């Protein structure tokens, strides 16, 4: 995962079956008061999806080509965020990322890093 | 306009005629891989510029409902980033944002903060 592969803002992602997972705790300044900065959420969805992508091809370096995020609901501060990832297609993976506290959904195209 | 309205990561955005515009300087640690800029940070700056752009155009607090982003090229580190917004339609603005050093095209649907 990010420990098997280095100088980014990449969170630990893991396998939970065919799906992947991450957990994150926003520091108090990571605000939007009482709510989580919407750009962090994209930061986390983005590194998880790329990580998820690396795993799937492993079963290799990947980069985001496209990232689409629906913000479904305000994300409360002071709560652990959990990220779930679904592999929809496997040099390029397609991943669906769900972030809960559901607050935000991502559809992500990762390709092999050129 | 963020000095017009406070505890986010919102960047100084301004009118550029009919377009809006902003500039940003990544900190040395905001890397992706060496030599380039973290994608989360890039997605973060489109979001706050796009929302900033939204509030000015409607004139009010706006939030992102959807943000779609295509990563057109790697973003070099140590150079000032320029963000320009296109207002595509105006309690809901649709905005097109371009970050340069063109490195990424973002599409935003912003709605009034509920």
């Amino acid at each position: 995962f990010q420990d098997a592969y280095s100088h980014c803002y990449g969170l630990k992602s893991y396998w939970r079956g065919e799906q992947t997972i991450a957990h994150f705790m926003p520091k108090p300044f990571h605000t939007a008061p009482g709510f989580v900065y919407g750009g962090l959420i994209a930061s986390l969805i983005d590194c998880h999806g790329t990580g998820s992508a690396s795993a799937a091809a492993q079963r290799p370096r990947f980069v985001t080509a496209a990232l689409n995020i629906d913000y479904l609901a305000p994300t409360p501060m002071g709560v652990e965020l959990e990220l779930v990832g679904e592999i929809k297609e496997v040099r390029k993976v397609v991943v669906e990322i769900a972030l809960s506290a559901l607050c935000a959904r991502g559809h992500m195209v990762a390709v092999k890093m050129p």
